[PDB]
Formats: structure tokens, C-alpha cells, sequence
């Protein structure tokens, strides 16, 4: 077990279990997207276009609020077939952009049959209410537990229509912090209402963002 | 030796030889195959690479390669960091491959900042015109593990192409401990060495001494305009 505070906090993760050794390495996430270590180049188109999510499972695992997806969605990227497994929340955001923090960051976790992991991160700023998020928050357990959502979700409405993104090689932001993770962070944020942010914080442990990590020898590539 | 390119201490076993070699089995290892599929072209920092004449440099045969330790203090300024050249050595055949293509020789110029940041510049060599600088090195390079101090000066710049355009990615040392967080810079244009020079090098240096290419995993390679 680990947490975001105390002796089980981020600074002590690598010491909690032998399998968490990754947490202290050189290609960790999240990071601050710094212009100094960023280049601009044409990157592969990001084609998500998820299927409607029916009877998805909303889980409170003591670390975040996660939504497990039942349908088989395929994200074709660099010839690999990534399957969306779930998406979850972090408040405040884990990545920062030019030191700017967002009240919410959404992670859509995908994995290929052979284990390759690709996470799509979406920032959210306070603004207009997001219709999909209310469906999730209305049934999200305030304590560790799981609940099946009776309403369908249009996952595409939790992602900006404009798919321009930045990418870099990183890791999982929670123990074991495994590296070799392909990170894709959307440039444009979506919006959520103050009310939704308050509601999320009333049911999810927070703050639950890992401190930004050292960039080391990595370059961030921002697409067009 | 603590590790080798063959046998029980070979590449696939490095990580299991010592706790300090755990890096060798991770996700951001070098060398790699430079494949267009995982590469983009962009505006990268200009590579200002020029070395001082190397005088009385030490040529060492450490059983893993032929390494030249220079006495001078050369600084490579990159991204606000000041990297000092520590030494350069050889690999045959090449460690990195370009679009599946292998070169007879790859030269590594290893630099490190004061705070431990490692930057290795790799230069490929294709068979062709003989390289005079290489001859000075080969003429004194120990055939058996040992060391020999050069009396002649070396112009390291003649082992580097005039065209400084390069490709870069985040990787590791290609030999144990295989530490990651290494900044790799591979020149696009190769230099040339005569077939005879390659034969001479293989007569004194352990070969093949190239580590198998590693999985690219979630990395991108960037080539500068
Ligand atoms: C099984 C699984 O997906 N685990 C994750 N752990 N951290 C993740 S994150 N915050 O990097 O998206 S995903
Ligand atoms: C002390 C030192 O420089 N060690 C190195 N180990 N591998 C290197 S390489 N082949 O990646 O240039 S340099
Ligand atoms: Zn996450
Ligand atoms: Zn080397």
C-alpha cells in the first residue's frame, strides 16, 4: 500500500516495496511541460473515437475515482492496437504546462495485448458544466467501493474536439511507477463546473497528484 | 571481467550479474535501431562540437574496447549544460543501426557535466578513404589488455564529420551499469576508414563488441533540421 502523504508518500514509494524501484528512476511521470525541452513536429493523428460506454463500472479505490470500460475500443497508434481499459481522475493536475496547473487531469489508460501502455491525459479548467461528468459523480462511491452506472457515457465529450497533443516517454504516476509508458497530453483543456469539482473532491481523496519529476535527457514533442 | 559480450556474462545476463546492473533490463536502453517510423524532424539545439588538440593521450585496451582518455579539458555546451569530454572509444560493428543498416565502426565521445549528466556523441564510419587520425591510435593500441601513452598529437575533429546534423533520443550507457537518463546524439553523416584500418582494429580490440539493439518502447527519435 502507498498514499500521497505521510511515510507512504511519493518521496518514500521506492522504499515501500522492491517492485517500486522504478519510482526513483530517470524516465518518470508526471513532468512539467517546459518549452526548453520541447520541440514542435508533425505527429501521428490521434484517432480515439470511442464507442458509447454502457454499464461502465465506477470505482473508488482510495487513490482515485476510476471508470472501467466494458466495450472493446481500439486505438491504432504507430501500428499498435491499444485497448482502452479505464479512465480516472487527479485533482489537481499531475502534469503542469509551463508551470500552469489545472484543477483536474483525466487519464485514459490503454494497453496492447502484449503489455504496451499508452495514457492519454486531458486537462480540465473551471467553466461550463460537463454533461458526462455529472453521470459519473452521481453514482461515485464516497468511500472505497464500486458501482455500475445505469446511464451511457459518451467518452468523447470528456476529451477536447481538437486533438492537437504533446507526447513523451514516461511512466505510471503511481507505484510501481513502471516506465516505457507512452504519454499523450492534449493541448486543449475541456471544462468542468466549480460544482462538479467540489463534488469530485467530496468523494475522491485529494490532493492525489504526484509531484512533477526530473526531465533528465528527454524531449517533449508537440504536434501540429 | 565483471561482464562480457558472450557466455554467462553476456548481454542478456548483465542485469543478473550485480545489483548495480539492474538498469540493463529496463525500458530506455541503448543502442537502438534508428527507424523512420519512430523519428520526426524538428528544430534542435545547434551542435557546437570542436575539440582541442589531444596531446599525450592515453590509449587503453580494457578488454571491452579501445579507449582514448584525453588530458585536455574540452567543454560541450548543450541546453545550458556544460559537458566535459572524458574519453572516446570504439565499437565494431556499430551499436546503433540506421534503418536496419549496420556500419563497420561506431565511435563514442563520452561527455559528463559536473553534476552527472551524460551525453554521448556517436559517429559512424563507413569503409572508404583511410583516416589518418585512426592510424596514430591503431599504431600504438595494445593488442593485449594494457595502456600506451601517445607521443603524437591527435586531432579528434578529424574523426568527426564536417556536417554536424544529428539525431537524438533518451537512452543509456551501452555497457553495464547501463545507467539511463543518457542524452544520445548520433551524427547523420559518417566518416570513412579503410578496410585495412578496420582489420587492424579487429586485430587488437575485442570484437564484435556491440550490444544488441534494444526495444524502442515509448520513445521518439528527433532529427534536427
Ligand atoms: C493498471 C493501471 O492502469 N495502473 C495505473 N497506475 N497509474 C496509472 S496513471 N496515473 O499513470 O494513469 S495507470
Ligand atoms: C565510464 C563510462 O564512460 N562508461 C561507459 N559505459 N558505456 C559507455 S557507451 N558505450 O554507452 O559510450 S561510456
Ligand atoms: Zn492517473
Ligand atoms: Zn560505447
Amino acid at each position: 500500500e502507498w498514499s500521497y502523504e505521510g511515510e507512504k508518500g511519493p518521496e518514500h514509494w521506492a522504499q515501500l516495496k522492491p517492485e517500486f524501484f522504478w519510482c526513483k528512476l530517470k524516465n518518470q511521470s508526471p513532468i512539467n511541460i517546459d518549452k526548453k525541452y520541447k520541440v514542435k513536429a508533425n505527429l501521428p493523428k490521434l484517432n480515439l473515437y470511442y464507442k458509447t460506454a454502457k454499464e461502465s463500472e465506477v470505482v473508488n479505490n482510495g487513490h482515485t475515482i476510476q471508470i472501467n470500460i466494458k466495450e472493446d475500443n481500439t486505438l491504432n497508434y504507430l501500428g499498435e492496437k491499444y485497448q482502452l481499459k479505464q479512465f480516472h481522475f487527479h485533482t489537481p493536475s499531475e502534469h503542469t504546462i509551463e508551470k500552469k496547473s489545472y484543477p483536474l487531469e483525466i487519464h485514459f489508460v490503454h494497453k496492447t495485448e502484449d503489455g504496451k501502455i499508452l495514457v492519454v491525459g486531458v486537462m480540465a479548467k473551471l467553466g461550463k458544466t460537463n454533461k458526462e461528468l455529472d453521470k459519473i459523480l452521481n453514482v461515485a462511491p464516497a468511500e472505497e467501493g464500486e458501482k455500475i452506472l445505469d446511464k451511457n457515457l459518451n467518452l468523447n465529450n470528456l476529451i477536447p474536439k481538437d486533438k492537437r497533443y504533446m507526447t513523451y516517454s514516461g511512466s505510471l504516476t503511481t507505484p510501481p511507477c513502471t516506465e516505457g509508458v507512452r504519454w499523450i497530453v492534449l493541448k486543449k483543456p475541456i471544462s468542468i463546473s466549480k460544482q462538479q469539482l467540489e463534488k469530485l473532491k467530496s468523494v475522491m481523496v485529494n490532493p492525489n497528484n504526484r509531484p512533477v519529476q526530473e526531465i533528465n535527457s528527454r524531449w517533449i514533442i508537440e504536434g501540429f
